[PDB]
């Protein structure tokens, strides 16, 4: 059957490298296999959760050419439909409501006396995990996995107001967007097999799960925003191409042989499941340099040119100095060579719009600055 991946991102208000890859490796499952890629915004934590992260989402998304087929399907938009399984799944008694790991006191079963429920009290409901044997997947990174039922307990499922809880949110999603493959971050290992024992429950198949390990930065601890990341869209405000910000990060846990250098398409065309790193990926800032200088050379002279305005800015040059200057489509493909950023560009290329106060061959310098810029420099 056709597959179907999905990305589905808290909006906690800071995206680095490490997360917009678990966006980037469903996103070339789907496209490899010719099936369908998902969006979901997992939204119920408001504290946490904001518009504009969304939006800084689907912008990185976008840089990167990670188009989606299906969503944005919003949780907290689902709300009416977590709210109607959890109804069937209390009338088939799959789910009930507790009045206090948990021990099941509350948990109806043949031949047990329950208490009378108090009086006072909205209870919470849990999901009548299995008591007896074991969950287990063929994870296709971590390989089998295996809880014993006896480690997990009832998972609370809903609040006394009624509102659902965010594991079960996640089951439904998935069962109700058909998912067949689950790949994501192995910070979320544990909430695996509780997953399993619900969508089984409620007669879905169960996909198959890749959970990929952490992304370290130089000094060899997690990636994050608290150990000093840059942000997705900080590497493109530094100078950096998304075409070559694709090409290290498909390698950042990826392998295909000895290749490192290719595009999109062929990416697409290798990736598999078997060949994700089964360890942590080390993020290094010299080998995306090389990769960046390399596009950069690749890159079409005004593409650069526009990408190279706002840096220009950066060093109090100006639209109207520019376009009064030297050909800034010429000045690009004079000085880009030696450039590991847009942003290097630049400063190599302020020479022709500055004051005088380094250079290619003489001759093209020459024409590039008019007939009256280089005789009046002159003769001074
Ligand atoms: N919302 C989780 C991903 C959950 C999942 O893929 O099941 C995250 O942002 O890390
Ligand atoms: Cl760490
Ligand atoms: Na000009």
């Amino acid at each position: 059957r056709p597959v179907r991946t999905r990305f589905a991102p808290s909006p906690t208000g800071f995206i680095h490298l490490g997360n917009i890859r678990s966006a980037l490796y469903p996103w070339a499952f789907a496209r490899k296999m010719k099936g369908t890629f998902v969006l979901r915004i997992e939204d119920t934590d408001v504290e946490r959760s904001s518009q504009e992260a969304v939006d800084a989402i689907l912008e990185g998304m976008a840089w990167l050419g990670l188009d989606y087929d299906e969503g944005p399907y919003y949780q907290m938009q689902r709300m009416d439909r977590y709210r109607e399984v959890l109804a069937q799944m209390q009338e088939k008694g799959l789910v009930y409501p507790c009045y206090m790991r948990y021990d099941g006191t509350w948990r109806p079963e043949p031949g047990k006396v329950l208490p009378e429920p108090p009086a006072g009290v909205a209870p919470v409901l849990r999901f009548r995990n299995p008591l007896t044997g074991t969950v287990a997947w063929d994870d296709a990174v971590k390989g089998r996995v295996e809880i014993s039922n006896e480690e997990l307990d009832d998972l609370v499922v809903a609040r006394p107001d009624g509102t659902p809880m965010y594991n079960f949110c996640v089951v439904v999603d998935d069962l109700d967007m058909g998912i067949t493959h689950v790949i994501r971050g192995d910070d979320h290992v544990n909430n695996t097999p509780r997953q399993i024992n619900i969508l089984r429950a409620l007669g879905g198949e169960v996909p198959v799960y890749a959970h990929l390990p952490t992304v370290l930065n130089e000094q060899g601890e997690k990636m994050s925003k608290r150990h000093g990341a840059m942000s997705v869209m900080g590497y493109r405000d530094a100078g950096y191409l998304p075409e070559a910000v694709l090409n290290y990060l498909a390698r950042l846990g990826w392998s295909h042989g000895d290749a490192e250098i290719f595009t999109r398409e062929q990416f697409v065309e290798w990736f598999d499941l078997e060949h994700l790193g089964k360890s942590p990926a080390q993020y290094d800032h010299n080998k995306l340099n090389w990769l960046n200088n390399h596009y950069i050379k690749e890159a079409d002279d005004a593409r650069l040119a526009g990408l190279a305005k706002p840096f220009f800015a950066a060093l109090g040059i100006d639209a109207g100095a520019i376009e009064q200057g030297p050909d800034l489509v010429s000045v690009m493909g004079l000085m880009k060579d030696r450039a590991s950023t847009v942003k290097e560009i630049a400063e190599n290329s302020a020479m022709f719009y500055r004051a005088p106060a380094h250079t290619p061959s003489i001759d093209a310098v020459l024409l590039l600055f008019g007939r009256d810029v280089v005789v009046s420099r002159i003769e001074a």
